[PDB]
C-alpha cells in the first residue's frame, strides 16, 4: 500500500487543506484539521493509505485541485 | 512500532550538507546517499531511515542540531514507518 503525503507551504490558506483533506480523504472537520495543523508544525503529513492505483488518483485530484483554486500545494506519495 | 526519519527539501539548504547528513547520520552509503538526496529535491520529502520512536526521535534531534550549527534551515520531522 501507499501512503498520500500534503507538504507545507507558505502560500496555501490553512481552511485549503482543511477542505482537501475533508473532500478527497473523507476526514471529519476535527481530523482534517489536526492533520492540517500536523503539517504546518511538521512539514509533512499523512492523508490516507491506498492502493497503488488509488493513491496515485487521489494524488491527482489533490493537485488539480489545488491549482485550479490557484494554490501550490505539493501532495505526493511514499510506499507505506 | 517503527518510525521513519523524513527530510524535507528547501531552497537554501546545500545538496552537500544534505549528503553529508545522510552519510552521518543515517549510515547511507555515497550513492545512496546521493540518490536519497536528488529524491528529496525533486519529490519534496524522502526517507533517511527507518528506527524505534526513541532512537528515531534522536535521529531528528542530531540532524537539526547539525543542520542549524552549520547555519543551515534543513527540516527534518519522523512518521510512523
Ligand atoms: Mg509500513
Ligand atoms: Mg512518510
Amino acid at each position: 500500500l501507499y501512503r498520500v503525503l500534503i507538504l507545507n507551504d507558505d502560500y496555501t490558506p490553512a481552511e485549503f487543506v482543511v477542505y482537501v483533506l475533508e473532500r478527497f480523504f473523507n476526514k471529519s472537520r476535527e481530523d482534517a484539521t489536526r492533520i492540517m495543523l500536523h503539517v504546518h508544525q511538521n512539514g509533512v503529513g499523512v492523508c490516507g493509505v491506498y492502493t497503488y492505483e488509488v493513491a496515485e488518483t487521489k494524488v491527482a485530484q489533490v493537485i488539480d485541485s489545488a491549482r485550479r483554486h490557484q494554490h501550490p500545494l505539493q501532495c505526493t506519495m511514499e510506499k507505506d
